[PDB]
RNA sequence: CCCCCC
RNA sequence: CCCCCC
RNA sequence: CCCCCC
RNA sequence: CCCCCC
RNA sequence: CCCCCC
């Protein structure tokens, strides 16, 4: 009864998947840095206000370390807890960081900056070209009524979370469509309109954030955790989630794209010889995506999975001829420059050849509810 | 009942599987020999920084023995983790070679390298041509603050792993694809792109691996150890599986695509009586792969199992078509120069012929979601 | 195969009438059958 | 034979932690040369259940490798599914990670 | 009669 | 004979 | 009794 | 025995 | 390895 089928299928077994067990004691990464992290003292619209300041002047200021920038990114978006000090701790989850706890206390002498119980701060925020936002003017860090305290404070983390969809995925330097988001976000009032950071500031987070591993950890795990919060989520984490809704596998273009554009479709030059293969293993492949879950949209920033599972080498014959086919079927088809080394350009106009033929004329079967001939256009 | 088959079934066993039975203390190996390894101290950047030098010093250097290339090998392999001298003696698990340990203290005298503790250093570092890094210039093996020990740590390592991909394959000395590897890891920032090493220093490197066995079986293991680590793993850890995805079965090319070209495209000229007989011993080798696991892709590398079952002299005829069927399918078909004892090019052109003549019009039957005619192209 | 050139072959018991036999059967077939193979075959189609 | 040395242990008690230091009991008796089968897949199977197996750098003329493998090899292969049977208060399947 | 390991 | 962790 | 290829 | 692409 | 649109 087909016994070489039924191994055959029995045979997809190489690809799923490396053994969980408790392997731990022997592989361990070891050295474990500090990482300061300024975090502020009790609930109010004090100290963490002024703080605001002293943390966005460090981050875009030359003469700067590593540490003292991985903390300060760290503490600028930790910034809407009533407890972040234990917040970190259990939301870390990271063996290569352990992060201390720095309490900053009410401002009542204030040298140069902020003493946080011994004044500390010969040269941590006590360090013109910084710079600034696009207003020459803007000063006193906003000291107030509680009321406003929240939007001046979504205005910066809206835009970090942004930058983390283009980092991973490639610099984008010299055009990136940064500017299509701060347009967005106000004509709905969600965000004053207003606090317009310059793109210096945004150019050495975008580099740090590609740089360092570790801080990309911190950002996706807080993710995780404020999605999965049931009941009316805080105004801020609504925020948080809005931007968090781009990342869907940035990255991925050869997997999400050619189910969509190559399966979904159903064309009659589908099911041939060529593609028997690729269609088979690629059915594996999607099932790999799914069984973890969870995490599955964070592959490309972290994981390793994306070095040869989800990689178009494994299927290039029904990559090129997915990519090829629905090329005028969407119209977004421009920035993708294309070109691997594996392109295939014999199956990748064939199938554009197929949707120029067609123009319609056949229409899926579909044997319930269609009906007969009546196809001009 | 078909008692013929029935009984040609059972014949298959001849195949599977040599016993697995306690029959030690009789074939031993022996003759253990020393090897020093040298292992840093307490976890810091201190020693281990400046020790780096005096390891890379020592591998790229001639008049060097083989435990002193051999021992430094290990030493500049495995050296991010707590406790090293504790992770060999684990990790091991080979009973020619017993690691000795050798502590490396503070260099508090240096007279021409260091101490390690009785100044035992007279020709062991104590030893123009080495060579070095592409700029002639770099020095102090860079003593700075502990970010950056990272990433020159990992430069040197990520290039190891990549020569063990070609180094029982192939001497492959006239051209190699060893720069298409440092190009990668570039683009993304995973490396900083610099501390390039000259080739005449993987040269005698890559040569070494492929001479002794027991280096070999010492990286394998490494691997399948940091894989089946759970949870976040090291940044390290990361970057050595990313490498390790593409030894999956260096050498079985008579067996990963014979299914990929011959099995999984399912052409009609397949099922006929010359193939009938390779076809049925093939499944039975197939499951030797799966059925033991773990070390499965790490077969040429150590395990004796290629020498006759996955080799393509078992099945010539089969192995012959299904080669030649898949010329047309990918174009990556130039490296590969074939040419065996074997060869069989009277099938060869066969599978070459089916592709060429079918051009389409065939769609693989696929009774369910596929239509009627209009397949021009 | 073609290693079938080494083995000399030659016994007492050869009996060449059957041996031609099979040998003819290879030859006379050029393909065209296909072991029936009832699962996944599919039907005509082979000149070569 | 392991049950009547563990008899031992508690039949005498009071100063049974304290042998090593003084008593000649751990000489033939306590020592692993009379179970060196059991003893080495008792340790090799707890390897990956506490972490603290560093330090101890093993090493004996009975180490018996043959075993100390198939040990370390059930509780990778294992991975969980199996859960010690538990006829009372377990359930069934539901057990992915 | 006895040939090891502990 | 003994090499850990608590 | 045995003559190959791997 | 092994020669690619990822 | 990655290049879009949302």
């Amino acid at each position: 009864m087909a016994t070489l089928l039924r191994s055959l299928a029995l045979f997809k077994r190489n690809k799923d998947k490396p053994p969980i067990t408790s392997g731990s004691g022997g592989a361990i990464r070891g050295i474990k840095h500090i990482i300061i992290v300024p975090i502020p003292g009790d609930s109010s619209i004090t100290t963490r206000s002024r703080l605001l300041d002293r943390l966005v002047r460090l981050i875009g200021n030359p003469d700067v370390s590593g540490p003292k920038l991985t903390g300060a990114l760290i503490g600028i978006l930790s910034l809407f807890v009533e407890s972040p000090g234990q917040l970190i701790q259990r939301i870390t989850d990271d063996p290569d960081v352990s992060i201390r706890l720095l309490e900053v206390v009410q401002s009542d002498q204030s040298q140069s900056g902020l003493t946080f119980a011994e004044d500390e701060a010969d040269q941590y925020f006590s360090h013109s070209r910084f710079g600034w936002f696009e207003n020459k003017e803007i000063s006193d860090i906003e000291v107030q009524d509680p009321e406003g305290f929240n939007m001046i404070l979504g205005t910066i983390l809206a835009q970090i979370w942004v930058l983390v969809a283009k980092a991973v995925t490639a610099p984008d330097t010299a055009a990136d469509s940064e500017l299509r988001r701060w347009i967005k976000y106000t004509q709905q009032r969600r965000v004053v309109g207003e606090f317009r950071l310059e793109r210096k500031w945004l150019d050495v987070v975008r580099n740090r954030i590609a740089e360092d591993l570790s801080l990309r950890r911190f950002m996706v795990a807080l993710i995780l955790d404020i999605k999965r919060t049931p009941g009316n989520k805080p105004r801020i984490a609504e925020m948080i989630c809005n931007i968090d809704t781009y990342i869907v596998e940035a990255g991925l273009a050869s997997f999400i794209l050619t189910i969509k554009f190559g399966i979904e479709t159903m064309y009659p030059a589908l099911g041939l010889h060529e593609f028997d293969g690729e269609l088979s293993t690629l059915e594996s492949l999607m099932n790999l995506y799914q069984q973890m879950g969870e995490t599955a949209p964070y592959m490309v920033i972290l994981e390793n999975s994306i070095q040869n599972k989800f990689s178009a080498g494994s299927y290039p014959l029904l990559w090129s001829y997915a990519m090829g086919v629905g090329v005028e079927l969407e119209n977004s088809m421009g920035g993708l420059n294309f070109g691997r080394s594996y392109f295939d350009p014999a199956y990748f106009r064939l199938g554009q050849e197929m949707v120029r033929r067609s123009a319609g004329k056949v229409s899926s079967t579909l044997a319930s509810e269609l009906g007969i001939t009546a196809e001009d256009a």
